[PDB]
């Protein structure tokens, strides 16, 4: 056929499968299924206080600790040992927590 565009490894697909207020899984799709070994996924989460950070080996990723009602940004960079493909963006938009701090 022809030779440009394919032959590359891409994360598509990234959505999450819960949204906690505390916490939050993440999911990709890999174009590599076969050869999906020495796959590493470098996670970089970006707040508004700080940012947060976290590498696994599966195509999941679920974030501790997390923030309710606060835009967070996370980029799913995929890593076959010593290779670098196309960094996955996905919007997250925590819920709102039914509980509220009482100063005083």
């Amino acid at each position: 056929g022809s030779s440009g565009s394919s032959g590359a490894i891409q994360v598509f697909d990234v959505t999450a499968v819960n949204i906690s207020a505390t916490s939050l899984t993440l999911i990709w799709k890999v174009s590599d299924n076969e050869s999906s070994s020495n796959y590493t996924y470098k996670i970089h989460v970006a707040g508004e206080t700080d940012s947060s950070n976290l590498n696994v080996s599966e195509p999941r990723a679920v974030i501790p600790g997390l923030r309710s009602s606060t835009f967070y940004n996370i980029t799913v960079c995929p890593v076959l040992g010593d290779i670098e493909g196309t960094p996955g963006f996905l919007q997250v938009h925590t819920p709102p927590v039914p509980s509220g701090p009482s100063s005083g």
